[PDB]
């Protein structure tokens, strides 16, 4: 069968915390007041939620009410226990209060209001050195969940709030987040399309914290070669051979033979032989103010097929590209 899989960082945090921290199924769940807020605009609805913008009364403060669609409480205990887990961390976005909503009977998480413009137009105009602040800041918020014990599986633009005019960056909705226990299986469905790991799509089950560097470097290459998304394929089959067309079919080989996995025989007729390209194929000259000998670096780093090659939020936080940050 399957080569098993340990992350190579934060492997035993769940191990050696209470049951209490990571038994999400059992958690009691604390409701306040629902009638402290007031629901002022509708700002999207999800496949799991609508997100509204509000009103906290007993403070005339902002707040941000995402009301969940009915799913398993299951699923809403994991993001809420999550949620409590991680607040008061770099970067995360803050847990205010959990209502029951008296119209969909179903609960509703309060956050913390924070100020985001679309990354559309953000990621247009953003800078060198506004790239590396801004990824500095989402590797705090990385370090700290992974250091918890706790990958999010769904890091891409949509899902890092950023207030370009205080310079203040949320990572949100942790929905999809999940406890990292050893040698522990899991759902390879998880992520939007763009910035699926490869091991998703080889659906290798026993994957960990590197989940979310991919999905990071996916960010980091539309950044800095402004092409949005990266690697944009049709489908989960399409979107391997993407990457494929630029790390290389020989590697994705290795990949799969150092896990003894096989791939989908549908690929016989759509992957085909690819070399690894240079990364400076992709500079050019409506780009090329945002690339550096460190950016490509860095992002060569991050984009491995091999999850446990990839580098850590920590070692990424250590690399020569984020020198030029200033540090607080
Ligand atoms: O769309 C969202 O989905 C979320 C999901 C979460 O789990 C937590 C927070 C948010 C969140 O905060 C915001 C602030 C804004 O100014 C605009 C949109 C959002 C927004």
């Amino acid at each position: 069968g399957p080569v098993p899989s340990r992350a190579r960082v934060y492997t035993d945090v769940n191990t050696h915390r209470p049951r209490e921290y990571w038994d999400y199924e059992s958690h009691v769940v604390e409701w306040g007041n629902q009638d402290d807020y007031q629901l002022v605009r509708k700002l999207g609805r999800g496949k799991y939620s609508e997100v509204f913008e509000a009103i906290n009364i007993t403070n005339n403060e902002k707040v941000v009410v995402k009301i969940l669609k009915p799913v398993k409480k299951k699923k809403i205990k994991r993001e809420i226990k999550i949620l409590e887990n991680l607040r008061g961390g770099p970067n995360i976005i803050t847990l205010a209060d959990i209502v029951k909503d008296p119209v969909s009977r179903t609960p509703a998480l309060v956050f913390e209001h924070v100020n985001n413009t679309d990354f559309k137009q953000l990621y247009q105009t953003l800078t060198d050195y506004d790239i590396r602040f801004y990824m500095y800041e989402i590797l705090k918020a990385l370090d700290y969940c992974h250091s918890m014990g706790i990958m999010h599986r769904d890091v891409k633009p949509h899902n890092v709030m950023i207030d370009h005019e205080h310079r203040k960056l949320r990572l949100i909705d942790w929905g999809l987040a999940e406890f990292y226990h050893p040698g522990q299986e899991y759902n390879v469905r998880v992520a939007s399309r763009y910035f699926k790991g490869p091991e998703l799509l080889v659906d290798y089950q026993m994957y960990d914290y590197s989940l979310d560097m991919w999905s990071l470097g996916c960010m980091l290459a539309s950044m800095i070669f402004r092409k949005e998304p990266f690697f944009h394929g049709h489908d989960n089959y399409d979107q391997l051979v993407r990457i494929a067309k630029v790390l290389g079919t020989e590697d994705l080989y290795d990949y799969i033979d150092k896990y003894n996995i096989e791939l989908d025989p549908r690929f016989n007729d759509i992957l085909g032989r690819h070399s690894r390209k240079r990364w400076e194929r992709f500079v050019h000259s409506e780009n090329q103010h945002l690339v550096s000998p460190e950016a490509l670096d860095f992002l060569d780093k991050l984009l491995r097929y091999d999850h446990q090659s990839r580098l850590t939020a920590r070692e990424a936080m250590e690399h020569p590209y984020f020198y030029t940050v200033v540090k607080d």
